[PDB]
């Protein structure tokens, strides 16, 4: 499997792959990823970091970025307390075993330089596009801020300053990146994951929605969050369960079945398991059960090493 | 005539009153303008500057702000192009017989303390009240930036910032200054100039606009505008040339006329001057003969200081 291959792997998209062609070809290449520090870190961080573990596998330099101010502008609480939580994530992340450097956004977000050139940008940036970039990150306010518009040219400038070879982020970031594209000088090579489903279905998995499993939840909330998930049978798209299985299972998986509902299966990749489902060939109940029993193996070293912090 | 009365004196509004009575108590009392530096000086700088020169004669120390970053963000270019002309507008200034200190908004609005407020007060200041607040301000822009949000909250911050007791503006500054005095913890004290008519009565005069009489004009220059300016018979709304009759001329003044058309009038004051006018007893030639040379008069001293420069 190519470099490549491995980094593009259950990505959604790579602005451009003829682009980060040339990145590859570097001996030194960084890629960095902003997170506004979250109470929970859940599956979607842990989707993201999985990807920056590609990247660092694939020889890349990886620098989190702990956003207190973009998570200040969006309405997250007072910076002291958006920092704390920030610290509590690194760990988080660290106990994921990722292999990074980790950077507060306002260490460098309100240099001088940075600030001028924060202005600079709001100049080229009309108030329809900022506004359209945020739609799908900002904090919900009947009585919009223009904090919401500074954001976007935050992260644009961010990716500017740092000089950073390639953005990784969610499928919800793709405004703000195309922004960057074309207001920097230098194109950012921009790689969006998808934004997982909530457990109900009703919308994308969001720490503030509780419809997460966290990563350090315990097995029995786990498997009480996976019977209750949203999961028809047939039915793969806005399928949270299936999601979990792409995203992050490996394969060939065993489904352990009773001999009466068919017996043990064996699928040897998503796709073969995809089918199966569609098929309406694997029972909702059974695919819930082997998901639910590999995620909490998948998650177990993690839980460990945030528990024997005590 | 009271300190208050002479400093009350052909403003559209102070906010508030008695504010204003409080602050006149102290001895150390301070009072800033902020200006976009402009390619001519007009005769809406000097109504200004004339304020600024009353409030320094009740006890004000005056700071006058080259406010090249609020250009920079207006659209008025480069930065560099803006600062030298702010140069420019400092001399003319000092022509007018104005002691003060002058300070470039950039010397302090790119400090990392002044730029956090920014964003703290952007959290604050919702979108549609900012561009609500920039309607009579902003260059116009069939394509509104960022930037034009950004401009409102700097004038805030920079009140805030910097301490003072009294803000003096155009009256279109008018909702910046309400929003100023609902966010900032100690209300500044505002004091609203009225907004010239342009010399052809179409709209409000500016330097962007060519409706205007610089304070440089050579006499026949003067001349010349004033006879082809707006100035209907019995008409005082809307009339640039009653404007400067009672915004710049002394009183008693007296109106030079041939004996054919009743002979030289001496009126008392502009109250006068304005029933004469409406009355049609008074007719816009005769009017607009002695605004001219009188105007001329007032201008003489400011232009032959910038002439002696060479
Ligand atoms: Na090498
Ligand atoms: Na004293």
């Amino acid at each position: 499997m190519d470099e490549f291959e491995m980094i593009k792997r259950n990505t959604s998209e790579i602005i451009s792959e003829e682009e980060l062609r040339e990145v590859l070809k570097k001996d030194e290449k960084s890629a960095h990823i902003g997170f506004e520090p979250s109470g929970k870190i859940h599956l979607g961080h842990y989707l993201q970091i999985k990807k920056m573990i590609d990247l660092q596998n694939a020889g890349f330099d990886i620098i989190i970025l702990l956003a207190d101010l973009c998570a200040y502008l969006n309405q997250k609480g007072e910076l002291d307390e958006i920092r704390k939580i920030g610290d509590y994530n690194k760990k988080v992340f660290e106990a994921m075993g990722l292999k990074a450097k980790y950077v507060y956004g306002s260490e460098f977000q309100l240099d001088k330089d940075y600030t001028l050139n924060v202005y600079r940008l709001a100049l080229k940036t009309t108030l329809k596009r900022a506004r359209r970039s945020m739609e799908l990150i900002a904090r919900e306010d009947e009585n919009p801020k223009v904090a919401e518009v500074i954001y976007p040219i935050m992260q644009v400038n961010s990716a500017h300053y740092r000089g950073v070879d390639v953005a990784v982020g969610g499928m919800e970031q793709r405004k703000i990146h195309m922004l960057a594209r074309e207001l920097l000088p230098k194109k950012v090579v921009c790689i969006h994951n998808p934004v997982l489903t909530g457990l109900d279905g009703e919308g994308k998995m969001s720490s503030s929605k509780g419809n997460f499993i966290a990563v350090d939840d315990s097995p029995e909330e786990i498997r009480a969050k996976i019977k209750k998930a949203y999961c028809p049978a047939g039915v793969v798209e806005g399928n949270p369960i299936m999601e979990i299985a792409k995203y992050f299972l490996e394969y060939p998986l065993t489904i352990k079945r009773p001999e009466k509902f068919g017996g043990d299966l064996t699928v040897n990749s998503y796709e073969e398991l995809e089918s199966l489902f569609k098929n309406k060939e694997l029972h909702p109940m059974d695919l819930k059960n082997a998901v639910a029993e590999e995620l909490i193996k998948i998650l177990e070293p993690i839980r460990k090493r945030l528990l024997e912090h005590h």
